[PDB]
């Protein structure tokens, strides 16, 4: 017949297709492949954004990274010798504005480590997954958990209760604990210990939350700025016109200023020319190309719209540039120039640290971790196998055993090399859309995976604004759970909104899960009161 | 019979009934009396937080009402006569923190002014509507509108872009507007001009807007606070714990700081003892009391937090006491003891200024209380006459023409008096679920409403973390509208999407709007498009 037909029957009756049993799931080596294929293309968002998102926090980089820097920056270091000249010892504030160039050079290098990091522990799920469970699942360092990770485990370069080594150390024991609650086989279990309306809301607020990391600086596309009232304002002005913030005492007569040693903001409140910042226009270029690949139903609209608008800050001399005409700028370009390079990752591979375990925050991130990956793993994958017609009527989908270990073992595994916990995605059901059935899938999506390494200089030079919209819309993808809280009872709706809300306004998955549980448990206790003297007898 | 009954059948056939057709809609006098209580009840939480959001507007007073103040806080102002020492003419910011002592004494009074111009345009607004329209439905001024008027077009302590007096004047011509085209009967059609889920997102985006304001320092009880890197973390450590933000320079080397003339901002920044202050742990509590009577179906849920909160903040003595031992809390202490006072508005009353036509900021907040009130009114109508059963096949409800007109009427005068436009509210529909049926309802909340004045004092002592739960609790009903968006679809999930997270995050509702039409536009540009060609044929 035909090569492609004869190349379907050779693989599906050769022994790797027997072992994948092809054939009594009705799908074709080349069927695999398309799906494995449109599962990279929805899901290949995440080399841009995971990277960068965890790029913010630091990574490995201390005060030890920054180098010392001389009186006046009209000096070189090097030559800062002379009358009332001298060097400037690094402090806590050389990691935060005005960035140290040593740290900023050291976050630089991390970026380049956490992008092969992300993609290594993406490949080694998708493979594990792939070969152990057989189930058409693709893995990847998950969206809200990469931000909870980087913006309020760690914070923005390592302003945060808990350093960066500790975190990863938190992860690995989250995956240990994943792997034993999973061996015994209880995650299912404990896919119910959380209450339903925080469990639902959960995914809205870290929508919300995501949305609001895609609407700032620092990796979104502006559009929200600081404000002395109202505390967020619209940004979006030319990052010419932003100015810092420093703390300061006020009297009766008038302020006098700076409180000694506080932490200087970045680049947040606004003087002029609101709406008018190029980048956020561009950004806005790339949001309205998702937004209509996504309508259209085309595969890889965050793809698009992250190549257009990375490609259109790839010219040297513009105001959208990803390289301004700086040392760090040209150090950007010079790499991005060689198109293919294989990176070896040197500082965050294998940075576990368990010395802040008896650290109070330590534990809140790990509880964090363990909550948000249950939620996410169970209920993702559940609609997988709703979606691949693998549900029995006991409910299960026979490697789900596998499957869960998998995914325990491949968090571990990016807590190794040094990402946040890595999950089955959502996208994996186009795959599933696509025919795909075996974990030949997961094998076609880690060779992809493995062919997006060698483009690290690619990935590096992604700018901010092009992170940016995809935020905004994966939040808005995340935000359809809201249909199935019901807002009518205050029971229901009170925890759900508290939760959804305080995710994105404390700016911590975890305070907002708190919040959400003690609402819910406060507002149930009257019944559960109840309840409890009814069966002990003292009401009927 | 009975004297209760005696009474009902006299009303009923003397000319007062007839004319109120409490016969023709089967309602009788106390069932009217039993309505008017219910809705008053369930809509009373207005006295407090009304008032309160419009005060922070700054009123009408300006630069002129500060005072000058000496060169040390030491001295008092008129012994301010020495070697070295000289009175500090007011500038601009003496309108923020440190607030000038003279300006604080306008808001204190702007808020007695601004307790009764709430209560008189409800009031007037009830009567007019129990009169002309015979109707159940309570006027008094909008939620939503309330905040947007004082927090995005005046702003804090007017800070925004339209001065208080010219923003009364957008409300007075946004008045006229609809009385112009409720004339004409023309208020149903534009109920058709905003998209379907720009309409209903709205409503959301509003709840999350005042829920957000219910989370801030002036007006709610903390929690939220401002971040160096992240812009918003975790507030609610006590107020002796927190402190001001002044604009500042970066260089190459330090932060050598104070861009002169920057506005320095409130007591935002938490320096430690987060989840330690005793006002913001006093709302929860008023929070879970609210929380508790909503559940249990309790009507006046939103007065009983406020009243327990109010009260607890009575105390002169404690951390969470309303009256602080100051000058400024003395004299809200010597007015609060006076249980009853009638006041006479001075300064807001017939305070109106066409001076800022011309500017553009006035269009657009003017615009945005056009497109907030319709939103409003259309949909609160129509609920209103389904709950009442007038609404025929048709779909109108008989009376309709002069229920439109009196809420245009009471929007002129509510500017008049000035406060924020004043609509029908959803609260409304709480004595229909009694019996309201005539017009009676309205008055019996309009003589409510007189008896809540002589008790300005009591309605001017409600403290920030007071007014604080009901705006999270609002937020949390008005956010009962996303279950009918397609989160499914693109076209509809990301303008309801965008509509809903800007009225926060940019803080304003205009921005919220133009943001969300915006994206509708865009998103439908293609499909408009394919149907033009389709209509002029160059498709099929
Ligand atoms: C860092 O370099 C700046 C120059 O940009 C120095 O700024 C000083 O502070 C203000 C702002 O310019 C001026 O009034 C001073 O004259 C500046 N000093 C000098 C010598 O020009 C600042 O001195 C430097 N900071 C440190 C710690 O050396
Ligand atoms: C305003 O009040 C302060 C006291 O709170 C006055 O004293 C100054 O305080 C700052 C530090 O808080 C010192 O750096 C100044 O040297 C102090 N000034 C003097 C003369 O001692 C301050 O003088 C007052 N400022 C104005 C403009 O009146």
């Amino acid at each position: 017949p035909k090569l492609l037909n004869r190349l379907n029957t050779y693989v599906g009756s050769s022994r790797v297709g027997k072992r994948f049993k092809l054939a009594e799931r009705n799908s074709t080596f080349t069927t695999e492949l398309r799906a494995g294929t449109a599962t990279f293309l929805t899901m290949a968002y995440i080399l841009a954004v995971n990277a960068s998102i965890l790029s913010d926090s630091g990574g490995t980089c201390s005060v030890s990274d920054c180098i010392p820097l001389c009186s006046n920056p009209a000096i070189e270091p090097s030559q800062c010798t002379g009358p009332g000249l001298r060097l400037i010892q690094p402090d806590v504030s050389c990691k935060f504005n005005p960035v140290n160039p040593g740290y900023a050079a050291c976050v630089e290098e991390i970026r380049k480590d956490l992008i092969v990091a992300t993609v290594a522990a993406s490949l080694i799920g998708c493979v594990i997954m792939g070969l152990m469970a057989n189930l058409p699942l693709a893995l990847a360092p998950g969206m809200g958990t990469n931000a909870y990770f980087a913006y309020t485990v760690v914070g923005f370069h390592g302003s945060g209760s808990i350093s960066y080594r500790t975190a990863l150390a938190a992860v690995f024991i989250e995956g240990l604990i994943f792997l034993f609650i999973s061996a015994i086989g209880f995650r299912a279990k404990l896919a119910k210990l959380v209450p339903k309306p925080v469990r639902i809301s959960s995914s809205a607020g870290i929508g919300l939350f995501l949305a609001f990391i895609g609407l700032q600086n620092n990796q979104g596309i502006g559009l929200v700025g600081y404000s002395p009232s109202t505390l967020v304002t619209l940004a979006a002005c030319p990052a010419s016109s932003r100015i810092s913030l420093a703390p300061v005492i006020t009297s009766a007569n008038g302020t006098v200023s700076l409180l000694a040693g506080g932490s200087v903001s970045g680049d947040i409140m606004c003087i002029h020319g609101r709406m008018e910042s190029p980048t956020f226009w561009l950004g806005i270029v790339g949001f309205v190309i998702i937004a209509y690949c996504l309508v259209k139903n085309v595969k890889g609209a965050m793809i698009y719209g992250i190549v257009f608008v990375t490609a259109v800050s790839w010219f040297r001399n513009t105001e959208v540039t990803a390289f301004p005409n700086t040392s760090a700028g040209d150090a950007a370009h010079d790499y991005f120039k060689k198109i293919v390079d294989v990176h070896v990752i040197k500082h965050t591979a294998g940075a576990l640290s368990f010395s802040g375990i008896n650290k109070g925050h330590f534990w809140e991130a790990l509880v964090t971790f363990l909550y948000v990956d249950i939620l996410d793993t169970t209920g993702t994958l559940y609609s997988m196998a709703r979606f691949a017609g693998f549900v029995d009527e006991k409910g299960d989908f026979a490697g789900q055993y596998f499957a869960f270990m998998s995914d325990a073992s491949a968090i571990v595994i990016g807590s190794l090399l040094g990402t946040s916990p890595v999950y089955v995605f959502i996208e994996s059901s186009t795959g599933i859309r696509e025919g795909g059935r075996t974990g030949l899938t997961a094998i076609t999506v880690a060779v992809y995976f493995l062919l997006a390494m060698f483009f690290t200089p690619l990935l590096a030079s992604i700018p901010a604004w092009a992170v940016g919209p995809p935020l905004i819309l994966v939040g808005v993808m995340m935000m359809k759970s809201v249909t199935e809280i019901d807002w009518e009872d205050m029971r229901e709706a009170i925890p759900a909104f508290v939760t959804m809300i305080l995710m994105p306004l404390t700016y911590s998955v975890a305070y907002g899960l708190i919040g959400g549980i003690g609402s819910y448990v406060v507002l149930h206790l009257w019944d559960w009161g109840e309840e409890g003297l009814v069966k002990l007898g003292f009401l009927k």
